[PDB]
């Protein structure tokens, strides 16, 4: 077996997803033998839920009394950006993290980037892996061991209508085939036919890293809490045109409502529009013009795969519950109920669980 | 049989009005003795303005020129303005006396739905409303079979990406069945065409030309589509997006994303240190890439789905636009491995209201 501590690291464009094991059915005699250095950084990971300037623990997604590599325990869930690296990276430096042990499981594209940097500054070897293989093996397993007795995956009934939308469970039991949508910063679309067999069939920078991005720019919001903020009481229809504002109703002859967008920003050539508009505004229209077109290109995929259903995961959907909604409705509606949107509580971490399976 | 003069077609979007004029050049005095005095100011109106009101503009560089229509000889005009003054046209129909010309005036897009009832109250004129998609392809199958003044009306880049070898060749629209046909407007439709009769609306998107334009002023402070192409001229989308090699270090081999190729548009703006390194043509850059690229990605993969290998781009979007229409032939080009070609065509935005002038004259 490895030693402690068990990580898996997934250093991505935009945030570095750690994923930690903490033991705890350590023995008086493993107690006694093991080092002050390793008894420091496990009590240092679970007693702070804030670690340094921007790194932070996920409490809620804490999942506990799992069986790991035959020990018990509980997996912790800790994110912080992926500009604040060099920091990280003299962290394990200055805490002998190679004396724990030298080399770390790790993907994400900065598992690459960050290769040389990891050796010279913190002397640690990293065992790359492919960030779309680790995200494959990391959902199938959190989904298997459930979230202290609720489901991992969900889905949206009714996601149009307010009155009568729910947040129903759902098992991936028989998922095959399945398409993935992983939305971080790019996205990347999966058709994934078994554990062991699948394609990148296509991807799209217009991600979450131009949502958020677009946001900050239009809006003067620094964090991704804020823009989401800002977006959850703003109006996109005073900043989208939608086929109404050009038909005066519906198109019907190719079945487009008047209420669907017709142009994203399509008002904001107009000095009077966009006087009339507010910077929640801005961030709402960001939000649906970003989604929606992650939500057809799926679609798309799916029908032309023959997939009918579409998983969406990656941090954009962090306290998102809007972009999943208008991904539910974008799949069934288009495609007549033949599509389904399926979502998951773990959203971001996957990845890093594969890295932490690879390990053990 | 034919109608009298004067013969318009009209095109109301949701950004732009496109208005398409037969000026006669065989009138015979005789004609004349029998023409209203409306008619007779309307004609020298068009033809003596360049500029109409506040914000008509006439193309003249686009002027179809000894063009025979119904037997009769003379000129094609093409003129736009933005349908926001859509208030004051209506107006200047009532002021201008439309109404004495004709009764009836054939219109397509959204707005000849939108604006029929002002047309009726307020400017004395009923709509005929015909659907957008129909007129575009009636207006291009047509427009290509004239042809622009001896040159061809459809062309395609060779080695778009090259500066150096970069060349705007001839392609002829005969037998040119099955095609993609991609209507970049305020928002895009794209259509599989299969004949002049047949064909439907594999999708769309919202992303379209007015995303573009939206973003641009809003980002920038640009008031004009001319002033927010400059701008992009001028800029780099590498300071402002996140490149493959931002997050890998180089290429993701694994799935065959190279170093170069953008992971995440306006991907770099969430640093506030990138965000005061930017500058408004960066940004205007990044918004035309980033839109362009987007409808190149849709459009390969509807072309791919439905064994197309050909794809017309038009619409107003591509306007004074080489740049994105360079972008949509490399990109077409290079992640096919040359199996699909991008086109374009000389009359880009103005297919819709010829269509709604060929309904009008039968
Ligand atoms: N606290 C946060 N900081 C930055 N981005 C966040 C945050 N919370 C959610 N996000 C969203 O998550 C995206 C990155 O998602 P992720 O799945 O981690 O992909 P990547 O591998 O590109 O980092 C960002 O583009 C942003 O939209
Ligand atoms: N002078 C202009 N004013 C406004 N938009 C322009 C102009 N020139 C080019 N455009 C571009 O053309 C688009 C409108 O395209 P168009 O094909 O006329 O579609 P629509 O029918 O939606 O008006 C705008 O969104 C903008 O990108
Ligand atoms: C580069 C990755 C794979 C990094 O996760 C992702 O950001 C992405 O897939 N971006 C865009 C993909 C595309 O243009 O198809
Ligand atoms: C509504 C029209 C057809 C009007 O030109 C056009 O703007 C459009 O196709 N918009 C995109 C709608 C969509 O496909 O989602
Ligand atoms: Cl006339």
């Amino acid at each position: 077996r490895p030693l402690f501590p068990w990580f898996g690291l997934d250093i991505g464009g935009t945030l570095v997803k750690l994923v930690y094991f903490e033991p705890k059915d350590i023995t008086a005699e493993e107690e006694e033998e093991e080092v002050e250095s390793l008894k420091s950084i496990r009590k240092y990971l679970t007693s702070n839920v804030a670690y340094g300037s921007t790194g932070i623990r996920d409490v809620h997604l804490e999942l506990k009394d799992l069986t790991l590599c035959g020990r018990k325990g509980n997996l912790h869930f800790i994110r912080f950006p992926t500009h604040d690296m060099p920091a990280f990276i003299q962290m394990g430096r200055d805490k002998n993290f190679s004396s724990l042990h030298t080399v770390f499981c790790a993907t994400g594209g900065g598992a690459y980037k960050f290769e040389q940097d990891f050796l010279t500054i913190g002397d640690l070897q990293l065992c790359k892996l492919d960030e779309l293989d680790c995200l494959i093996k990391g959902i199938l397993y959190i989904d298997s061991v459930g979230f202290n007795g609720r489901s991992q995956c969900y889905y949206f009934e009714n996601p149009a209508d307010s009155e009568k939308c729910q947040k129903l469970p759902f098992d991936l039991k028989n998922p095959y085939p399945l398409l993935l949508v992983n939305i971080g910063s790019g996205v990347s679309i999966l058709a994934v036919y078994s554990k062991d067999n699948y394609k990148r069939v296509t991807g799209t920078s217009l991600g979450g890293g131009t949502f958020f991005g677009l946001c900050c720019l239009l809006t003067g919001c620094t964090t991704f809490e804020e823009a989401l903020e800002m977006a959850s009481r703003g109006d996109s229809t005073k900043v989208d045109k939608l086929v109404r504002d050009i038909y005066g109703g519906d198109y019907e002859r190719f079945g487009l409502p008047g209420w669907a967008v017709a142009s994203s920003f399509g008002n904001m050539m107009s000095k009077e529009k966009r006087e009339a508009v507010s910077k929640e505004d801005l961030a709402r229209a960001t939000l649906i013009t970003i989604t929606n077109n992650i939500g057809s290109i799926a679609r798309m995929c799916a029908l032309n795969e023959n997939i009918n259903q579409v998983v969406f995961v990656g941090n954009f959907l962090r306290i998102n519950t809007i972009a999943m909604r208008l991904l539910a409705y974008a799949l069934d509606y288009w495609s007549k109920g033949q599509l389904k949107a399926l979502f998951s509580e773990h959203e971001g971490y996957f990845g890093a669980v594969g890295a932490l399976l690879e390990l053990l």
